[PDB]
């Protein structure tokens, strides 16, 4: 088996230290149209400086969760990978339905069809044709480029799975059946994981093939244990996001799952989606933050609370991503 990166399929042992959910260069139509400039990562050289910080700290791989509705700049990301040496796992599929109001860029029309918005495209395209689109991103390349995606994604809304969202879940599940690519989901504020899981079960998807994004947004031990029992990977990707929770709260939730025997299912990242989050755009914590500052604190705090901090860090950033992001064949 293998992990599919922009520059080739690699052995799991080659993945190394990994951030499991990030954004690098992207210009989401929905946000661009609303002049939300902070959500546009629109400078390749600035993004590259953060990725280089990661590389300098011993980082090896970034999973780039930018989906088709989030304004990919695949060629820029590929160039960054080439220049920094950081391996990139790209993402096929969809991010979240509120983005679908955004206009379809000219480059997508030859691939997707002559549709004004993502909503129009998704509403008027059969599930099977949506599956074809996702499969082609994994097998042929993203957005007319030769850089293939290494995971397939879908997303749901705040305490909602709409009919169209459900359609995309089924399209992505079926794309998994064809390609065997790992599956990632967006949960809005950490909601709807159990309902996502029910749809995937109807589609005959083994749940250990799924990583669920944004579990750190809903810090509920009972809910987390319900999700973990299915075998799904659980992504804590809001590290440093004090506006959502203090770091202690995220760390406590992680350690609860460890105490209940689920350490092998935990993934960690920063979901760095803003200029103000990048060191070299707006002087935020940057891609350096987790490796440089969070890791030593987690190790220390976990050790203080009786855990094996170093072993856990190795699992969260090395062993677990190597298990999660391998194709299922
Ligand atoms: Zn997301
Ligand atoms: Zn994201």
């Amino acid at each position: 088996s293998f992990i599919r990166t922009f520059y080739g399929d690699i052995a799991p042992e080659q993945l190394g230290f990994t951030y499991s959910h990030e954004h690098i260069v992207c210009v989401p139509a929905y946000w661009q149209e609303r002049d939300a400039d902070d959500l546009l990562l629109d400078d390749k050289e600035k993004s590259q400086l953060d990725v280089q910080d990661f590389a300098d700290l011993g980082g090896k791989t970034i999973v780039d969760a930018t989906a088709v509705d989030y304004g990919r700049r695949v060629l820029d990301v590929a160039q960054i990978s080439k220049e920094t040496g950081i391996q990139i796992v790209g993402t096929a599929g969809f991010n979240k339905s509120f983005l679908w109001d955004g206009k379809i860029k000219p480059e997508l029309k030859p691939i997707i069809g002559d549709f004004e918005t993502y909503y129009e495209w998704i509403e008027n395209t059969t599930t099977d044709k949506l599956t074809e689109f996702v499969v082609n991103e994994v097998e042929n390349g993203l957005e007319g480029t030769p850089y293939k995606a290494g995971q397939v994604k879908f997303g749901t809304g705040y305490n909602m799975i709409t009919p169209l969202e459900e359609k995309t879940i089924r399209a992505v599940a079926r794309a998994h059946h064809e390609t065997k690519a790992p599956i990632h989901s967006h949960t809005e504020a950490g909601t709807m994981a159990l309902e996502q899981i029910e749809i995937l079960k109807q589609e005959n998807i083994p749940l250990e093939y799924l990583s669920i994004g944004h579990m750190d947004r809903n810090l509920d031990p009972y809910y987390h244990k319900q999700v973990a029992k299915t075998g799904a990977f659980m992504s804590f990707d809001g590290i440093a996001k004090i506006k959502y929770a203090p770091e202690s709260a995220r760390i406590a939730a992680i350690l609860y799952l460890v105490s209940e025997g689920f350490e092998d299912q935990i993934l960690v990242s920063g979901d760095t989606a803003r200029k103000t989050y990048y060191k070299h755009y707006g002087h935020g914590p940057g891609l350096e933050y987790i490796a440089k500052k969070w890791v030593p604190r987690f190790i220390d705090e976990a050790n203080e609370k009786g855990f094996d901090g170093e072993k856990l860090v190795k699992k969260f950033f090395v062993d677990n991503p190597a298990r999660c992001f391998t194709f299922k064949k």
